[PDB]
């Protein structure tokens, strides 16, 4: 009934119980390393993280190769890439499918959000979802909406003026 | 092509060449009067208009009764509603369909935005689209994203 009922695998194929993120607002993003939007999204995510990580924001990055095969590497290559180019401090999880019958259970839940308004297939790399502290998905954004465009909603969810 | 190559009907069934909005950033929204999102969306659209109308922003509202039949009235009743409760100043166009075989050509075009990334059917009342001064659709937002959440992108498009 909430995002906390789910478990996903980390970059090393180990389970991570999402309930450990209770009390935090989640910015969930499907990522890709070889996309035209890669540099701007990771960079902007870094800015949001630095500014809000200590205020309740957690960013979950899920690699996905279902869009133009722009995330073809292994988990190690993906994490090594981010480690080198972006130095991101938020977690990078195991590669997953976001659409189709093998889509992660987490994403199926995300798509049930807001009366089914979020039912659409993930359109491309870097779609975003925001989950409130109550563990319910409240916002979804098209891949073309860069991370910084979500700051207003992030502040609202973190109750920051 | 671009949004400028389209013609739509205003609240008086009269034609309006959207090319008349060239040079302006456009916030295109499908509206409804009897929805729980109605109040906050109109209120925030008003706020955006007050702040950016003079800076190049134009808000084009398109009524649509395809979602829970929450826009059942006539154009007169709709504009009446809007005026009485929000006194909105942005153009309110003729009621249309956004999905289906009777969908307005405009929305069929908006959905072609960003290499097909904007191809999804309009999810519900109040989905939003941002069009640059050159008539190209550059941003789309889910119904649940309130108007104020688009301010950062609007400012970028207006270069402020």
């Amino acid at each position: 009934e909430s995002v906390h009922d789910f478990t996903v695998k980390d970059a090393k194929e180990n389970d991570v119980d999402l309930s450990i993120f209770k009390g935090k607002v989640l910015l969930i993003v499907n990522v890709a390393s070889k996309c035209g939007m890669t540099n701007s999204n990771y960079a902007e995510m870094n800015q949001l993280y630095e500014k809000y990580k200590d205020q309740g924001l957690e960013i979950l990055a899920f690699p996905c190769n279902q869009f133009g095969e722009e995330e073809p590497g292994t988990n190690d290559q993906i994490t090594d890439f981010v480690c080198t180019r972006f130095k991101s401090e938020f977690p990078i999880f195991d590669k997953i499918d976001v659409n189709g019958e093998n889509a992660s259970p987490l994403y199926r839940f995300l798509k049930l959000g807001k009366w089914g308004i979020f039912g659409d297939d993930i359109q491309w790399n870097f779609a975003k979802f925001l989950v409130n502290k109550d563990g319910q998905v409240v916002d979804r954004y098209y891949p073309t909406t860069s991370p910084l465009s979500l700051e207003r909603d992030i502040k609202q969810l973190l109750e920051i003026s």
